[PDB]
């Protein structure tokens, strides 16, 4: 664990590309006598050692898909990195991946990584134009489609509705789309007011704000 | 597990010798790249590399007391027979062993055994002299001293007396004695019955029978 180095989360795009880094910590007496990366269950994904060459023997994880970055002079002896290169990345994919390294005399060291494939989601709002009333009802909704994670929407408002929302799978298998209704009574006096939603995930560095103005029919400037 | 061939269970006399057997079972198309044996906490006890040779790299396990039983005419390639030999075995040694074969590109497959260091006891009983009482008293006592694990006594008897035992740490580490009293109320009658100690225990492939006769003083035949 403290002698393999590799980073313990990852992520990477729905259909794109990561890397996972993985070195063998120097000073070491040790050899290396061969690498592989292992899911959880224990299946191996990617292989290599200092004769037999480097091999993919899984046919969930091709040599289409994976393969190994060498950042050495094409004549390394020591061989300390293992870095696994995917891409097409897909659903199946995500999950906790082990860098071991099997060396002399002292065994294999390993470490953990957390490959997390996520799908950046299509975010729009809209006003639900609305009659003056009791009923409290929907005056707006935001609609983030296709996300992975689930992606978070709230409000913010200085009125007093409160907000609920429901969730659907998206297009895409391993995705959400989460839609998210605005409601309070309509009053007359809220046309015009400013209301925006704000929407969290992991595809973006900061929270997306989508602005709307409440429409109230048969009333307006 | 189903690919390496082990002893679950291994038994040696203190301060003796065993061997643990492992094979990596054919027909296989994998090759073997190292093979260890670990401790549970993963520490490793033995090392095996085609080219870099054998080594022992733990001082509690050196070569003085570990080794590998080749089976080969000095010139095998393949290299599936990992059977690890010990000597001078010590309580310390008791644990369960992983022989783990790292092979390309599958991975490493594992078997594990447990070595179970034993400590055969001595044995003797003898009739408790007693005098005649309402008193329920001890006129007999079984003795396994030195045993590992504790060895196990009973009485054998047509008389109608409680039996109980006690332990305490034999002479050597790892060992207890368990001594064992019979005892009931001295009626004179009883002078010359037959009363057996049954002692069991793992060194022992047959229950080993210690005949006694109760004495009653001043009361005989
Ligand atoms: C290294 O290991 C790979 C094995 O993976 C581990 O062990 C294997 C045996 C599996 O138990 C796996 O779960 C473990 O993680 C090993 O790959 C295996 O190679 C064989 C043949 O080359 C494949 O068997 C064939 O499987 C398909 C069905 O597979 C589909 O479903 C599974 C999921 O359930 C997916 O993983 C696959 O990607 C597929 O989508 C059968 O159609 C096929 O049947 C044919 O052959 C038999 C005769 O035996 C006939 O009865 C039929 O009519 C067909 O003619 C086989 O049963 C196996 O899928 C494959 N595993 C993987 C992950 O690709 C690999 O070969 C090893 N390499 C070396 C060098 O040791
Ligand atoms: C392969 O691995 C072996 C290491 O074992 C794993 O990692 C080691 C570092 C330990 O953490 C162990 O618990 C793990 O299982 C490794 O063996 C180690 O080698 C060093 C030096 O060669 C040893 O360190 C010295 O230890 C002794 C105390 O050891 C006693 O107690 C322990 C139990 O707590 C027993 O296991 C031992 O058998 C002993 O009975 C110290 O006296 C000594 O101090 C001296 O040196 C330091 C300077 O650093 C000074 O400050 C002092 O004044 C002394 O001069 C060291 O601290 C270590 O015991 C040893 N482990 C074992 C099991 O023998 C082995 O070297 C590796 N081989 C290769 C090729 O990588
Ligand atoms: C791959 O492994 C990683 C990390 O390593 C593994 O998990 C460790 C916790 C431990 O078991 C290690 O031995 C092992 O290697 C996993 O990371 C964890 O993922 C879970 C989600 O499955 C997270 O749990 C969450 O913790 C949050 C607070 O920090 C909390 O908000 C969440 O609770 C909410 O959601 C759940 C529903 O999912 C609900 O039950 C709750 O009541 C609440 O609404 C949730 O508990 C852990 O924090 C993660 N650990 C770390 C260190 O990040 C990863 O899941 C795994 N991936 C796969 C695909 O297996
Ligand atoms: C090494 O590992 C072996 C077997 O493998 C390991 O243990 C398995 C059970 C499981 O955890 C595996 O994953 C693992 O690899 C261990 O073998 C077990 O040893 C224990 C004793 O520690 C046994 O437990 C006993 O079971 C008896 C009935 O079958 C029962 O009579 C015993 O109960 C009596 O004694 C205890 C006090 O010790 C007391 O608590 C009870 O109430 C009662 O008086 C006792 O429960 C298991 O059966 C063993 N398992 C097998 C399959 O044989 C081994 O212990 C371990 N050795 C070391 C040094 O770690």
């Amino acid at each position: 664990d403290v002698r393999v180095r590799v980073l313990p989360e990852v992520r990477g795009r729905l259909g794109g590309t990561v890397e996972l880094p993985c070195h063998l910590l120097p000073p070491t007496t040790e050899r290396v006598s061969q690498v592989t990366w292992q899911r959880l269950d224990g299946t191996v994904v990617a292989a290599f050692h200092p004769s037999f060459g480097v091999d993919f023997p899984n046919s969930q994880f091709s040599k289409d898909r994976l393969s190994f970055v060498r950042a050495r002079p094409e004549t390394n002896a020591d061989l300390r990195d293992a870095t696994l290169a995917f891409r097409g990345l897909r659903v199946e994919d995500e999950g906790n991946y082990t860098c071991e390294f099997a060396t002399f005399p002292n065994g294999t060291r390993r470490g953990v990584t957390w490959l997390r494939v996520i799908a950046q989601p299509e975010n729009h709002a809209e006003a639900q134009e609305v009659t003056i009333g009791p009923q409290s009802v929907a005056v707006a909704r935001c609609v983030s489609t296709g996300g992975r994670p689930p992606a978070r929407i709230t409000w913010i408002s200085s009125l007093g509705g409160e907000a609920k929302d429901t969730q659907e799978p998206g297009i895409q298998a391993g995705t959400v789309t989460i839609i998210s209704r605005y409601s309070l009574v309509p009053v007359g006096r809220a046309d015009g007011v400013k209301v925006t939603c704000r929407v969290e995930h992991e595809s973006f560095e900061e929270p997306i704000l989508l602005p709307v103005t409440l429409s109230v029919r048969y009333h307006h400037h």
